[PDB]
């Protein structure tokens, strides 16, 4: 007779596959235009999400921080963002990415700093 069905003949492809991909947990606390004093310390905890190990990135518009004064404090588990005075300049956007084997994630992040009152 005559019977129907579907398939071809081609090498398998053999390649590592990943344990869990890049997610960045954001806050309720971040969704919204982070109002803060000047001088005053700042303190960002960004938990993520993936394996075996996501990578993290900081960048703010772009560019990577100057890493020179901010202190920037990544654990295996989260990332930690702070600095020792919240200058008006600073009052910008920073752009969290998380990196990974074959995937990779980004995030964006709203900061404003004002001058306390007198």
């Amino acid at each position: 007779g005559s019977s129907g069905s579907s398939g071809t003949l081609a090498q398998p492809v053999t390649i590592r596959e990943i344990a869990e991909p890049p997610k960045i947990r954001l806050p309720r606390h971040l969704r919204q235009t982070y109002i803060r004093k000047v001088g005053e310390q700042l303190n960002l905890v960004v938990p993520f999400q993936g394996k075996p190990r996501p990578q993290v990135v900081w960048t703010k518009g772009g560019a990577p921080l100057d890493t020179s004064r901010v202190h920037v404090r990544t654990s295996d588990f989260d990332t930690v963002f702070f600095v020792r005075q919240a200058a008006r300049s600073d009052s910008g956007e920073y752009e969290l990415s998380v990196q990974i084997e074959n995937m990779k994630d980004t995030a964006t992040i709203r900061i404003r700093v004002v001058e306390k009152a007198g």
